[PDB]
């Protein structure tokens, strides 16, 4: 047998070929269309909406959504897969990607109307319209709230770093309803031109910078009985979203690591010390093998993941697992590229790394997965 | 939704086949039942009890995947791996002298070996009637084999030999001229001497010794016929790795088992300690690793059960699960308060082990070496 | 000019003739009476007090005493010295030094009546007493106020020392409730001193409880000058100053040894001192050894001075003992084994104090005024 | 009764002459004064303020370890390492500027030029008057050619700070003679066939100005080569004396990165409960604190035993290589510490800084192996 050092495991070859062409389909777009801007997208913060049509032609938004509702009827490897080939160029798109498909078809195809779903979902597949997802404020314990009135509800309130905002035409928004007996988190589709509505951009953003975010703000927003989501009440809403959304980053993590790893691999070989190419020391070598191994072992991990998802054996908590050691890894593995590079082209490594950096704080900096993990390993939650 | 499984989170019990499962379940019942009960001694006195290869042997855990026709028990590179694991999970000791008679004796027996040969010795291998061991080390190879009326003469010592001094059969890798030859000796050959080697820090429970050889008689029909160089040591070494990368999570479980049962009975200014923060990171870090390291073996064992496995990949795999086994078992140890008190201190066997397996193919982090000449087409 | 790799920025230089002397004086009595003994008394746990006579003989007990008790009046970084060079063959050797020294010497001296500073502190510096601290419970223990004196009832545990001490200072609680330090002596009735055997590291130490069955107390021997908090804490911070020094003893024999053997060692074609990898281990015993030093010296200059706020033995605790269980184990990651011994060793020390880090969240609060 | 100082745990400020501390505060004033309000502004859009070096030779800032004889301060090391810490505390763009005048344009003339070159170059370096660069690395090529009048000169140099704003240049090229040999010349600005384009957008140290060298057949009379210095022992006098620098320089970057990571956490709350009360948050602080403190200790003593002569040039291996990879480390774990995306980012700066410096000096562990040989005596 043959080594595959850049696919040790043969990952390729546990793939279905229906698998296969989907990510080929994502390689050659993401490295076709968004490998060329991807540069100057990130360096100047430039706005740019075309990646949702693109990917829509191409049928690379909500890939899981079936195609009953305009969706592709792809599998959660293939949704991991494509993830992977667009954070293999930045993360900032990969983000953008997670929103709509994540974010925003999911809740709608999981706990909308028919008439909902027949309506939106059509045109977020296509990409024609761009969505959003309005959960975090500024800081469940929410403030933004829907008060009943004549038709259906009054939405005010504000939503903070909501990435697709400044572009979005449906906003999923996440507010409290006083119904009855109790207040219960429910979710509202709102479309863009409603009065209220006001969604600026944030600007200045350390990483995570070829993407747009921004807030949303409601100040007495109507929305008709015909726009709240029926099918769900309290945490489920918006943690379904998230779980999903986790489990795309999970694979999308592991395409900035294998870009980093490249980089470094043909950088060393490709450079010259004191004799020999620099890929001759051995200290180059456990770094080049440490990442090898990280990447391999993550895919894996991921791999086995969608594999359970599609045969629904799959708990939440493996979601944690993944998310927690690709974003992780592929950050230890940014940091050890960077700190093979010399010279201030090779230079996407540090794109990737202030990126990663970001990804690796968005759900921020007490490690929330290893206390979902710690807490199912031993019952108890950690204060 | 589905149910959580922390102990398996990826259900790995459930990508194994059932006569997988069967072996793995036969391989518990035995190291629990019997190697268990005799550890905390073995490993204090430093004492081998080896009747464990007629044990392991009746039950069909040696040589596990030399076929039927040579009365081996005719399983697969998985089942192998899980029986590795299962022994490991008690002593890493106790998986060095299977590791022995299954890769380094029989392996080389029915790769390269003649039908008489293997016809003679694979049956009592398998069964644990003949005990063998592996000379390769020497304190370049010196141990040298000359022609003489009817077979060879071989002269030359191995060092660090485990089994060797309780060994039956003895294969021996000796220039003959000038090729590396492999060579099957028996106990009791005039010529040939095992001597004990005492006071090991690590693997107290398992026997290491010498092997010298004093102009030891080799008849013609105990050469093995279908190797010559590196090829036939290396197979073997290749193979030996492949069931420590499993057996090295073996041990990783236990220790984070012991640490996570551990912190669950102790308490801190009476909040228990799994109420740290930083008792949970680590937790969720060897939870992590092990799942991993236990998908990327069994995905190595799948290939090579196919035929599809370079051996470069047994290096990711032997190296990693070493590693992530010895930072685990460092993790668990330092969680632990007391000095000695309790049979959570299993953990200190169970690291002193670990660090003379992560230390015993050199100080040169070999694999990364590999792995680093793989990736780059460079010796370094 | 001349670059020294055993000592980068020469400590040698930087120390007074004082301090020289008494550290190659502890390094002597180290190398030629306590390296012959260490591996088989680890082995068997083997116990043997001659270690406290010939320590007290030439003067290693206490050395931070005033001469009018029997010290020998040295200065802070001449403790340091003497730790480091004691931990340098076995951290159980240290140990049992640390006790007779900060945890018994330096409260009956510091809190005690001029009687009990008298009949006591002579025969603790010569070793001809050996002495106990009772601290550390399975607080509980308590004196009840009684005729004559106190009655002491409970329970001491992991006290290095007691099966084999003259002296014991014993801390409970008394009501007027507060902690006091107590003297107790061998022999006296309801105290005994069970040994523990079975230990994984410090195993050259020996070590026992102290049980407390309505043992008396005479009012003579209760410590007069100190209640409260202070009592205890004074004497770990200056055991803490100690281990400080004596944790990069150990860290430095097992860079010595792990340097050592990679000199002697052919793999592949060249010696093991070719491979990078090895090459930037040692490179990092030496850096983190060489800043350890320069950190627990300044701090001996400090409390010679007054000028050590407490805060600081923290720190150099904390990384001195820390670091060296990190350079205990790339060296022995590096060997194909004193080593696996000091490993051990400082697999205990580094988890003494706790497993949840006392002295990070002693600075945490000291730079933020806000506790953990 | 001695008192705590969190931010000065060893008191470094007592164990400095006054002499010192004078320094010390002139260079904290000018950089908290002057340096500090441009850096944000400065850092983002590249700003070329030449300005600068008048203003820090005006205070003696520029070339301290020179003698008075030619203009500079005539300070001692332990001075010049207080300096670049103070400027690196503000940037190591800033640091990295005074390096170049200091370190590698008035040590080299300083030390291996004529006593004309010295009187001549060396008063207007001080001042900043003439701003300097230090042309050795290349896209050893560049070379002198004997013809009449001095020496003809050929070559490039690249990621040069200062060039393209320098005066002063002093270049690195290799002559035959008698063999062929690296030697050092002194060009000046509008001297014929040497040009200095300026490289734009870095990734990081974005706030120092760098360029180009490129010598087409440049005329260097003979007046203006270094007479006093030939091979290795040139360049490496130059990066020695920086490397020094550097080493108390990275430790201001680690105590802002450090400073900034504190007031973080004591000002937001979170939980209903400032971030300082996290237990993890308070080991983070610990370990900054501690490598800093032991840091300076480091250097400090490194300075003492060179203003005295003790100190071999491996020493200065340690102290760098220790500064620069915990600033590094200091800078990450502050980075990671601060949950948002998008002014306590100031940490962001320090750190794209570091990892310029930490990789200016090679993809690999240059010092590391300089130390290995140095315990070993064998080479790597
Ligand atoms: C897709 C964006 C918003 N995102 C990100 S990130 O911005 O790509 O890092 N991390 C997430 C975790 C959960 C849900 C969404 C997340
Ligand atoms: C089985 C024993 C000898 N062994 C060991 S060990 O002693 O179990 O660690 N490591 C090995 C690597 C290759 C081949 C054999 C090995
Ligand atoms: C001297 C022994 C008991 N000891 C030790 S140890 O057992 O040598 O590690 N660590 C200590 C910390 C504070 C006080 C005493 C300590
Ligand atoms: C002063 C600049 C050029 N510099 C730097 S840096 O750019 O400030 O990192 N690192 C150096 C190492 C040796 C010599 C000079 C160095």
């Amino acid at each position: 047998a043959t080594f595959h050092w850049d696919d040790p495991l043969l990952l390729d070859q546990q793939l279905a070929d229906d698998e296969r062409m989907v990510r080929d389909a994502a390689h050659a777009y993401a490295q076709g269309k968004l490998a060329p801007r991807v540069t100057e997208a990130f360096r100047h913060e430039t706005t740019d909406a075309a990646i949702f049509r693109e990917m829509g032609e191409i049928g690379l938004l909500g890939p899981t959504i079936p195609e009953q509702y305009g969706g592709p009827g792809l599998d959660y490897v293939s949704y991991g897969l494509i993830a992977r080939e667009v954070e293999r160029v930045d993360s900032g798109y990969r983000s953008m990607m997670s929103v709509q498909s994540s974010l925003v078809m999911v809740p709608i195809f999981e706990f909308g109307s028919d008439a909902q779903k027949e309506k939106y979902l059509p045109k977020l597949a296509t990409g024609e319209w761009i969505g959003c997802f309005g959960l975090t404020e500024p800081n469940g314990s929410m403030v933004t709230r829907a008060r009943k009135v004549p038709g259906g509800y009054s939405l005010s309130g504000s939503k903070m770093w909501i990435t697709n905002s400044p572009i979005a035409d449906v906003f999923v928004v996440w507010a409290k309803l006083d119904e009855d007996g109790r207040d219960e988190i429910r979710g509202f589709i709102l479309e863009k031109g409603c009065k209220g509505l006001s969604a600026p951009a944030i600007h200045g953003k350390v990483g995570l910078r070829a993407s747009i975010t921004g807030e949303i703000v409601l100040d007495e927003a109507f929305v008709p009985e015909e726009n709240i989501l029926p099918h769900v009440k309290g945490l489920r809403g918006p943690f379904t979203c998230l779980n999903s959304a986790r489990y795309g980053i999970a694979w999308g993590a592991l395409g900035a690591a294998e870009s980093c790893w490249h980089i470094a691999r043909q950088y060393v070989l490709d450079r010259k010390q004191f004799g020999r190419p620099l890929a001759a020391n051995q200290l180059i070598q456990k770094k080049l093998a440490d990442m090898q191994t990280e990447i391999t072992l993550g895919l894996q991990g991921v791999l086995r993941l969608g594999r359970m998802k599609d045969e629904g054996t799959a708990a939440v908590e493996i979601t944690s697992i993944m998310k927690r050691n690709s974003c992780g890894k592929a950050l230890d593995i940014a940091r050890l590229a960077r700190d093979m590079l010399g010279g201030n082209d090779e230079f996407g490594v540090a794109r990737h790394l202030v990126n990663l950096e970001v990804v690796n704080t968005y759900e921020g900096t007490h490690d929330i997965h290893a206390l979902i993990l710690g807490r199912a390993q031993t019952g108890i939650q950690a204060f």
